[PDB]
């Protein structure tokens, strides 16, 4: 599909048994998602972008459906406002972006 | 062009006769540059981002080329942690997410 810009690219993703709405985010380098208590291992994290820094936990291969694509990968979890898909998940499911 | 997302998308703009490399960002909303000198008027405006809130001087209907490409529009200036160009500036050149 294409998706323009005019107003925020927010898709469907799924991961387990939980359905989002997420920002496809050419400006994350990794996906970060709202608080949930995934299963497994984990490391902890500290981001940076606007306004400082956010503590996060990073989970390695999680599977999550983007638009009907299979992507599996790093996800970090913590206190955003948003759910972000970064490039790490965008790469699996083919995003470009074109001008 | 095309743009593959395996690196950070970040392209050269030319901003006031100075070349900075910039962020293509579909995660911003608004056009956010490093701290610069940009002429006329401007009005300070608060941000948000995932780490918080920040303050930065809006500047309005600056010509921006962003890799050959040409937009006037909203440039904000502060605190970033990297220059991105947003969704006010990514529709002006026609740019969208395809996968
Ligand atoms: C700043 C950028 C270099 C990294 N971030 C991604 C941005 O697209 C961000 C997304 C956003 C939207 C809405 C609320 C909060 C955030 N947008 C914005 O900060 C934003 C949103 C709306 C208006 C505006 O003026 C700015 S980011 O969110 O700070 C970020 C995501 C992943 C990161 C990472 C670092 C290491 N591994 O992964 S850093």
């Amino acid at each position: 599909p294409q998706i323009t810009l005019w107003k925020r690219p927010l898709v469907t993703i799924r991961i387990g048994g939980q359905l989002k709405e997420a920002l496809l985010d050419t400006g994350a380098d990794d996906t970060v998602l709202e608080e949930m208590n995934l299963p497994g291992k984990w490391k902890p994290k500290m981001i940076g972008g606007i306004g400082g820094f956010i503590k996060v936990r990073q989970y390695d291969q999680i599977p999550i459906e983007i638009c009907g694509h299979k992507a599996i990968g790093t996800v970090l979890v913590g206190p955003t406002p948003v759910n972000i898909i970064g490039r790490n998940l965008l790469t699996q499911i083919g995003c470009t972006l074109n001008f």
